[PDB]
């Protein structure tokens, strides 16, 4: 009823500068209303924490500020479960969904999957029992498998498969840092973890038990080059080690063992053709 | 009231051939009834997706077809939670269980463990908070520990321990492929994953952080032989790597570090006696 | 109304010696009352399974005996969920908590996190969706992240971060063995597992995908020394491998790659400064 996107941004930015003095008791009506509207827009996918523009990933720090203010301005309250009881300050996404709205929005939520309000879930996606945190964006035709986690602000592309127990790391702070990004058509194998704003580019295949943050060496065995923070598009990636200079030990790394071209970006068939 | 096992099989097989034209709106009564009865039989353990015959694992593709048809013929509906709401087409196993039936069937379900209808849980097993998917068979005296997953169609033997965070991969497609099988008396260490129809034979001990699918080399260090798709009975298996030819890197594998005889198949004591 | 700590200990110890003959039907009133009071004291943090004295970890076997007797003396009962139903003998911690008590005790429980009664959660801690088992102690200012597990009897120190999917192994048996201990100010990276009474000392930083039980070699690369069962205070630990004598394969280990002094014990900054 009051604010468009630039207004929201300014209201959020101004409130964030003085956040030290904001409490759930004293937060003003305009700030609260603006924070509420931003969360609603994140929830619907109308706004998103990061987005790819001119084919590059841009991060909207102000949307992270809004999420952080939502924590500041809300008190924890008792949350009635059935067999369990909870105590938290972030509402759940589907509290007001009925059959018509679930049918309209076009995704499936398999119990006991849970999603916080402020996260967008696109049509044709399936949430097996899993967790999707505030600020996340999960695009169309994606599978989030059992005990997987989509962290705060994470951007999951279309036709992605997050296998069982896969975690995509949240990034609220630092404000300037891009969230963790899985681009379109990626497969992430079971028990893998991609964190700290690492970008896995389109059409990549990551096997089981692969852990990649900003400190993880991503070894291109064909060239000997080492990547950090980015899995180039079409990469097939498995766990490995690199030897020490003394030869007495080796340390964990990811290894790019195959590269698939744009015009072709079968999971088991790719992994078969190794060595 | 109508169909025995051969009839069910034919009804399922015939419906499956024409599945492209079957919707939740138009599915006929006989098909629906047959699909419902098959799910009930899978749920009770009276039928099972794979079984070991003349001491060999045989897969009943038609039971997978029935599970797949159950998805086709049922609409998603709103599923009321307490603090969360869901939207899915597969009912939960214990909806109609009372105290008498839980006492009769003889297992424990520790909250918030969840099991889909169409999965069999045998007596003396304990489900810590975990997930058991449709088509799975979990035999007697087994522990499914916290955040473990028993995937679709998976066969878990008697006296098995699935440690915390262990995933047993589902296999619905391809139809012909055996599901993931853990034979009797196996220990699977925390955070391990066994997928894609790999068979772990009786009395095996798999340590923590071991990931085995069809592409995973299982290195027998004693002989230099490489296994795929099968952990031979009595094997003690840990994570390792194999070196590249250039010596510049190594890649992930499982390693058989000890072999225990039939007449003897202590977990910490076995792992202690390494090197 | 009846028993202090030494009385409780004797009542528990005496009952434990004759536990073979104790059933939920025949358990006497005094034993039941004593077991109930011990669980209450564990729940409130007034008693704890292990504690550090004269700066050393001492284990109270009798508290484990009380937990074990609580299992013996209680029948499983139906536990009403909403969309799911359960069947177990251990009550949940927050059944009788209201807003005032949650505010007093000072922690947050994010749905669907679950905690069994008999576990202590200190103020300023956050339980993301996770599991905390009976007998555990979780001290102040700690984060238990999504799909993490704090096992039975585990002692988690102040200002600890248990990242996503981290498991801290339970230790009820053997009775004499210390539980798994994470000392104050430790960071444990995603998907890591610390089990079997391993002690991670103060100010340690464990990266992602690190698995440490009593059989895991902890390799100090600076000295060539191998540790078992203990991560010395201030250690920075990553996954690695050690080569075999034949050079044909390597096996999993943890590697201490950096050591931080007492007077200084940034996570990404530490891991950056490797090699």
């Amino acid at each position: 009823h009051h604010h468009g996107s630039q207004q929201l941004q300014n209201i959020i930015e101004t409130a964030f500068e003085r956040r030290a003095e904001i409490t759930p008791a004293n937060a003003d009506t305009v700030t609260r209303e603006a924070v509420n509207q931003v969360i609603a827009l994140l929830d619907s996918g109308a706004l998103r924490v990061a987005e790819k523009i001119d084919g590059q990933w841009v991060t909207h720090q102000w949307l992270k500020k809004a999420v952080l203010l939502s924590f500041r301005i809300n008190d924890n309250q008792v949350i009635e479960g059935a067999e369990s009881r909870y105590f938290d300050k972030v509402p759940m996404k589907f509290a007001d969904y009925d059959e018509a709205r679930f049918q309209k929005e076009g995704f499936r939520v398999v119990p006991p999957a849970a999603v916080r309000q402020g996260a967008f879930i696109a049509r044709n996606t399936v949430l097996m029992p899993s967790y999707v945190n505030i600020g996340a964006y999960v695009d169309e035709g994606t599978m989030v498998d059992t005990w997987a986690t989509v962290g705060s602000c994470a951007q999951i592309g279309k036709n992605v498969h997050l296998s069982g127990g896969v975690g995509i790391g949240g990034v609220l702070e630092p404000l300037q840092a891009n969230p963790t990004i899985i681009e379109d058509n990626c497969f992430i194998g079971a028990r893998s973890e991609v964190v700290e704003g690492v970008i896995v580019e389109e059409g990549s295949v990551i096997s089981m038990g692969v852990y990649i943050g900003q400190s993880t060496r991503i070894y291109d065995r064909e060239t000997g080059d080492i990547h950090y923070g980015r899995v180039p598009a079409g990469s097939v990636v498995v766990s490995g080690n690199l030897p020490s200079k003394d030869g007495k030990y080796s340390l964990y790394c990811a290894v790019i063992v195959k590269k698939v071209d744009a015009k072709t970006r079968g999971i088991n068939e790719l992994l078969r053709t190794i060595d």
